[PDB]
């Protein structure tokens, strides 16, 4: 259960609709994430289990953010944009294996 990924992304908020600098942690279970790279509990956990799809989002253009990636789940679609395109690769590689591991 040790970490596969981490790494900073900016993520788009749910209140206002804007982007924050948050630390993204990828275990064999979970994706989560936290304020930053020191705090102990995270803001919110997603179980891969419950993620539907993990790719490049298509969106991107219109949403104004380069090398932008997306998560879905049922409740909820995560827009998470990489520091370069080669960490969305990065990202969207590790999380869709970590899933098919699971398989």
């Amino acid at each position: 259960s040790a970490v596969i990924k981490a790494g900073y992304c900016v993520k788009q908020g749910a209140v206002m609709k804007n982007w924050k600098r948050r630390y993204f942690q990828l275990d064999e279970n979970t994706i989560g994430y936290f304020k930053s790279e020191l705090e102990k509990e995270p803001l919110r956990v997603i179980p891969l289990k419950e993620v539907h799809k993990v790719q490049e989002c298509k969106q991107s253009d219109i949403m104004m953010r380069d090398n932008l990636f997306e998560i879905v789940t049922t409740s909820r679609t995560f827009y998470v944009q990489a520091d370069s395109p080669e960490e969305m690769h990065s990202w969207i590689k590790a999380v869709s294996g970590a899933i098919v591991a699971q398989r």
